[PDB]
């Protein structure tokens, strides 16, 4: 019935690249439905062949967020963005 999608976990093809540097600026604040919130310095993405998830690094060691659909992710001056933009 239906072939194509648009169903992203978190960030996207083009809007990743520029939620990531613009609304990230590689220090992200990932906040999580129990309140979480914790800002991360460098970070890039990647994309699975079936999906797509963010992987920053954490000072000396790699960590993966948004690779299960964090309930939203703020900037201070910029916004929060929840499992994709939707």
């Amino acid at each position: 019935m239906s072939m194509n999608d648009t169903y992203q976990p978190i960030n996207c093809d083009d809007y990743d690249n520029l939620e990531l540097a613009c609304q990230h600026h590689l220090m992200l604040t990932l906040e999580l439905k129990d309140g979480e919130k914790l800002q991360a310095k460098a970070s890039d993405l990647v994309s699975r062949k079936n999906v797509e998830y963010l992987v920053v690094e954490a000072a000396g060691e790699t960590r993966e967020l948004r690779l299960d659909k964090i309930t939203s992710f703020s900037h201070p001056e910029i916004g929060t963005v929840v499992v994709s933009e939707s």
